[PDB]
């Protein structure tokens, strides 16, 4: 009975984990992925789309698509859709709802209890909105854990000396959260935070798209930003291009017959993006992280040599550009690998759900 799911109710992507005999296992979506886009869309027929199909229709159904609702949880923010205003609690509850339903299917049982994580900078109103979202989704929020806390829990960071210094570098899709933590008897307390609420993987992908458009245009003279379908697959290509460059030095973008030019000539986007070019481009954004990393270090008065452990969360931290930056940032103090960065927080949450009960 102690076990329950942990939910990483993320800004752009949410993840569910569950303790199975004490072993946190990340729950897969009905869509075939363990990572669920934190998007809730109302198709123009009264149909609730949560996750990837909400993402798929977002560009055409922006009218009724809510993305990154998490950014407004502590407010009175609501979207009036066909007679009903959906408050940020309710919208995020729909995520939780989908996530609950898949976990139910996965597990073959109804899990009512859950730890849901929130960013360390969320205030209690924002945490209460999260609790409310949980209750709306039929979840009984056991506790809310800060995402940095959960991240440290995920790696089982129980130092034999109790007291431990954690740097948690969170580069998610749409947000950047830096946090220094103090661990004591399984409790991971926050000492300082900083970050950039508008920097994440979305901008790194976006620069790849921009590059693709710029090079396409450079060759054909066509503004691909004017065609939404061009832009959706450019984002898919960009996403995967970044992913490939997390290990490869080069990746190939292949989007044939994208759109229509003046002469109806075959417009095949065929581009080679090197990891070096990728950095030449994206370092405009990688450099934005250096300042808030340092501001946490400065706010606590704790040098990098005094950090016992570094935790990287957010899938964008899988990039070697980020990894090497972390190595400079932390004096070579090596980030702990073994849990997927996007799943880390969910893992910790699941763990706290068992510890807690």
């Amino acid at each position: 009975m102690a076990r329950a799911v942990g939910i990483d109710l993320g800004t752009t992507n949410s993840v569910v984990s569950v303790l199975e005999g004490g072993d946190p296992v990340v729950v897969a979506n009905s869509e075939g992925s363990r990572t669920t886009p934190s998007i809730v869309a109302f198709a123009r027929n009264g149909e609730v789309l949560v996750g990837q199909p909400a993402k798929n229709q977002a560009v055409t159904n922006v009218d009724r698509t809510v993305r990154s609702v998490k950014r407004h949880m502590g407010s009175d923010w609501s979207i009036e859709i066909d007679g009903k205003k959906y408050t940020a609690p309710e919208i995020s509850a729909r995520i939780l709802m989908k996530l609950k339903r898949d976990a139910e299917a996965y597990l073959g049982e109804d899990i009512t209890d859950a730890v849901i994580t929130t960013p360390a900078y969320f205030n209690d109103a924002q945490r209460q909105a999260t609790k409310d979202a949980g209750q709306i989704a039929g979840l009984n929020v056991l506790r809310i854990v800060n995402e940095p806390t959960a991240a440290a829990l995920a790696y089982g960071l129980d130092k034999g000396e109790k007291e431990q210094r954690i740097l948690v570098f969170d580069l998610g899709g749409g947000t950047f959260d830096v946090s220094l933590l103090e661990i004591g008897e399984g409790v991971v307390e926050v000492r300082a935070t900083s970050g950039d609420n508008h920097l994440g993987g979305d901008d790194w992908d976006q620069r790849v798209v921009d590059w693709l458009v710029d090079k396409f245009k450079g060759t054909s003279g066509i503004d691909l930003t004017k065609d939404k379908m061009a832009m959706q697959r450019l984002r898919e290509a960009a996403e995967k291009a970044k992913i490939e460059l997390s290990s490869s030095q080069s990746t190939s973008i292949n989007l044939p017959y994208i759109t229509v030019d003046a002469d109806k000539n075959p417009l095949f986007l065929d581009e080679q993006l090197t990891r070096a070019e990728f950095q030449r481009i994206t370092q405009d954004l990688l450099d934005r992280t250096r300042k808030p990393f340092q501001s946490v270090i400065a706010d606590t008065g704790i040098s990098v040599s005094e950090i016992d452990h570094v935790v990287l969360v957010g899938g964008s931290t899988r990039m070697p550009a980020v990894t090497d930056l972390v190595k400079e940032l932390t004096g070579g103090k090596e980030p702990n690998k073994g849990v997927n960065p996007d799943e880390v927080v969910a893992v910790g949450a699941a763990l706290q759900a068992g510890v807690l009960k």
